[PDB]
């Protein structure tokens, strides 16, 4: 049925659009059309403007995502966003402290709900749209299928519409109308005692068959330095033209998204008298291991935007896993997307149990394979 979603300016859930279509579904949207009030909540609910760059605020997102965020269909694992790694996420550059959005309970004062944006601007069919990026949608564990969610989204939408921000780009594990793409994620082994010590994944054999080549294949990678942001600049801006979806790099952005920080965004470059040739860059999103004697955090590497022109994909992806490894990770992951899918069997990746899906609200077009897609969110 979808209640929520069936009154959203959204795709049918079998609709599908000819090659030739890319536009709103709602246009001639007016800012002073919108509600200028917040969205009333239930009783004893009260909204909080959330300032992630203060401790206080930010411990408090981090305390609700380590509880209530996204498990594993099984609950061994939770992920376990670092607070720096929320600050990274959600201080993008022009970003609008009114668009972190918590719910307090109130007869406890807690956090109970929260939702995020960040202004993009997004290239879908080759037309590109200023919107909003939504993230980190959480409701605490003991108010789940309250209809909260709806509110959150609703009450988002409101600020973001204010801004005269119509479209918006989101992603999830869950099926929902309608999926612009949709790119299953796979997984390379590194640390493969771990992996199935904790049920992640011959224990002899294994360990020797899925080792990782201690040698690189681009032998100048180095870790980003801010110098290096025109070149990354130029070698990733002119790369991402090519796909279907893809978000426009500001030099601003560029320094934000892609400048080392550590256990939180990992980019090596390829820098030959000073020109950047070669790109790897990945993420760092441990899991809470839920209930486990020997072992407390899975160290997951998320694979982010890499891009080559003096070697192969593979070579690329390759020397990719080795720097993960290099840096303690035990998983290196990644989704179809890209040129991604072309490397998966020959370096050993092992299929995911499930995908992830690609959404645009308030954006008519025809769907298309994930290797088109070339943006990864948080
Ligand atoms: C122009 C700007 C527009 C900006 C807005 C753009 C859209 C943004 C959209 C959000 C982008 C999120 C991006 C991410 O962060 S994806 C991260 C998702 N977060 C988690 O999974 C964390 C763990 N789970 C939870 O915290 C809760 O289960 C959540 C909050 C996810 C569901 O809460 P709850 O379990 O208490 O449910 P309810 O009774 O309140 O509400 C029921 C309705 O909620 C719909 N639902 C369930 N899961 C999701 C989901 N992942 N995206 C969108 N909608 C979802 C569901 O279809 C149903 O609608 P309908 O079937 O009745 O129609
Ligand atoms: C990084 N965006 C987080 C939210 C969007 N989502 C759901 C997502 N985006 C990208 C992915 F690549 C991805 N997956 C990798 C697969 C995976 O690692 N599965 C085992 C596992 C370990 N820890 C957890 C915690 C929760 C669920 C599964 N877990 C699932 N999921």
């Amino acid at each position: 049925d979808y209640k929520f979603w069936y009154t959203q300016p959204v795709p049918k859930i079998n609709d599908e659009f000819n090659e030739s279509v890319n536009e709103p579904f709602i246009s001639d949207n007016k800012v002073e059309d919108v509600r200028k009030d917040e969205y009333k909540l239930p009783p004893g609910y009260s909204w909080y403007v959330c300032d992630v760059k203060d401790e206080k605020d930010r411990s408090e997102i981090y305390t609700l995502l380590t509880d209530n965020y996204v498990e594993d269909d099984d609950n061994i694992f939770r992920f376990n966003y670092s607070a720096e790694f929320l600050l990274w996420a959600l201080t993008s550059p022009n970003y609008l402290k009114t668009w972190h959005i918590g719910v307090k309970y109130d007869a406890s004062n807690k956090l109970i709900g929260f939702i995020s944006a960040i202004p993009t601007d997004i290239c879908i069919h080759k037309r590109t749209i200023k919107m909003a990026e939504v993230n980190f949608l959480c409701v605490h564990k003991t108010l789940r299928s309250k209809r909260l969610a709806p509110v959150l989204i609703k009450e988002i939408t409101r600020r973001i519409n204010l801004e005269n921000i119509w479209q918006a780009i989101y992603t999830a594990g869950v099926y929902l109308p309608k999926p612009v793409s949709d790119a299953r994620y796979y997984h390379r082994s590194i640390n493969v005692k771990k992996l199935i010590e904790i049920g992640f994944s011959t224990m002899s054999r294994a360990i020797k068959l899925y080792r990782v080549e201690d040698t690189l294949n681009i032998k100048n990678m180095r870790l980003m330095k801010k110098k290096d942001v025109e070149g990354v600049h130029k070698l990733l801006g002119s790369y991402l033209e090519q796909f279907n979806l893809y978000a426009v790099f500001t030099k601003e952005e560029i320094a934000h998204w892609f400048l080392p920080i550590e256990n939180v965004i990992y980019t090596y470059v390829n820098e030959e008298n000073g020109k950047i040739k070669d790109m790897i860059s990945f993420y760092s999103l441990p899991s809470q291991i839920l209930g486990n004697d020997k072992y407390s955090t899975l160290n997951a590497a998320y694979s982010f935007y890499n891009v080559t022109t003096t070697a192969t994909f593979k070579q690329l992806m390759q020397d990719a896993i080795l720097l993960a490894k290099r840096n303690n990770f035990d998983v290196f992951n990644a989704l179809e997307v890209m040129q991604n899918k072309s490397v998966f069997e020959d370096l050993k990746f092992g299929e995911g149990d499930g995908s992830l899906k690609y959404y645009l609200y308030n954006w008519k077009c025809a769907s298309f394979a994930p290797a088109h897609v070339g943006i990864v969110l948080l």
